[PDB]
């Protein structure tokens, strides 16, 4: 069973231009999620995907593995997509190039619920959060049957708290696992209701039936999409650096 | 395939004491749904499952079928459990006895959904509802997938309107259609977070990973928990005729 993990690194975006290449403690941020992808056991080899010839340049620099797509992809999923037929492997694993401070074990227990169930098409992550943090529509919450298999995902507060005591939240982190066979049929599935109204692409494959699992971790460390989140992965990433002398 | 109707009517409500027997237009309102599910083609028998002696004279002074359940379960399902065991089927409909509007040929759609699909273990319904109507809590939204498939009841608006013109909200009518297994094994499913924090009793069978397929219909009828409500009920079917 070979795994290989892909992290999509699109280089323009609005509040952010270039946001792969913004420096924390010496090294651009698409550096510090390939390092720390490298870490995860069971892995074959780790792609960074793009369109943009800049991050390509920039990956290489570091020696890493680049892999040029069409610009004209609507998500990260599609990216993925077109990796797939290049880049053969059992399971693909999807990381966010804009989040620094993945936790390597993390990625592993992802790994290790998909080769412990062989019938699990795609995996995913989540961590509990307060009443308060789930009532951001920025916050995408996600309830789970016994199975720990998604029932849905949503912006609004699930489950509402009818009986607020005895709600419990959860996270969803956009850390996904594909089987190879899901991503070779993806093309062919339309667009749901839930997933245009939302804006939430994993509801695509909700609506065609395709069972995600979601596993539980700690609450992640905070991402980059704000200048002022940006300053405190800068700190908490230099805290780190001293932490481990 | 035998296929029954059973309809909880307890005589107690804080609000309506013996709902099951308030007068709407000549005939208590556990007639009108008695009557109508007697219109239900591809059903062998009717029963009123009541826990009082007066609900169940009542219902035999028309002609109908009743039995008596115990006083203390807490709903209407744990009802259809108790009766399960006394009166044998395959497909067991559950009919609230406070929704006298209810149309046959809806619950026909529901029973035909069950025999088009022997392995499907429950059916239910729903029908369109505004943005406004699905912002309301005591108002149940679920939303499904291509082969209508609930994925999630929720009183929170779901689908979210990031893309307001994208969303389209579906109201969950509560009339149930159980294959017999269902209900056997119904006793040991624990209750689950989403079940007591949303306050949906339904929730406890997706908790299980059991199937629930939701068919669409068009907008219901109100039911009768409010005296306000009652009255509206009254006008609706006098008008009816
Ligand atoms: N069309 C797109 C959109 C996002 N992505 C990538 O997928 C991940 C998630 O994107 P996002 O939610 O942070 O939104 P943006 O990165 O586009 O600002 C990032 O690594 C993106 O660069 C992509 O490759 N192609
Ligand atoms: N403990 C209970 C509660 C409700 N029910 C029945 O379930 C149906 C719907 O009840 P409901 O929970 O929606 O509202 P209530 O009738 O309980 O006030 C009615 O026909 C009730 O008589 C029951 O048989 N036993």
């Amino acid at each position: 069973s070979k795994a290989v993990i892909v992290i999509p690194a699109r280089y323009g975006s609005s509040r952010l231009p270039g946001k792969p290449l913004l420096d924390i403690v010496g090294k651009p941020m698409i550096q510090h999620v390939y390092e720390r992808a490298l870490q995860v056991a069971g892995v074959a080899e780790v792609w960074v995907a793009t369109d943009d010839p800049r991050v390509e340049q920039a990956v290489q620099a570091f020696g890493g593995k680049a892999i040029m797509t069409r610009n004209d992809h609507e998500s990260g999923t599609d990216r993925l997509v077109e990796v797939m037929h290049k880049v053969e492997a059992d399971i693909y694993i999807n990381l966010q190039g804009d989040e620094p401070m993945i936790r390597p074990r993390d990625v592993e227990t992802l790994l290790q619920g998909m080769r412990d169930d062989p019938a699990l098409p795609v995996a995913t992550l989540c961590h509990a959060i307060s009443a308060a943090e789930a009532a951001e529509p920025s916050t995408v919450k996600v309830v789970v049957n016994t199975r720990q298999d998604a029932l849905y995902f949503s912006r609004s507060p699930i489950p509402y708290p009818r009986n607020a005591e005895k709600a419990r939240y959860l996270k969803h982190v956009g850390i996904y696992a594909y089987r190879r066979d899901v991503l070779q049929n993806y093309s062919q599935l339309p667009e749901s209701m839930p997933e245009q109204a939302e804006s939430l692409e994993q509801l695509r494959l909700m609506n065609a039936g395709i069972n995600i699992r979601t596993f539980e971790v700690a609450a992640t460390g905070p991402g980059v999409d704000t200048p002022a989140c940006l300053e405190k992965v800068r700190a908490l990433m230099a805290q780190e650096l001293a932490e481990n002398a």
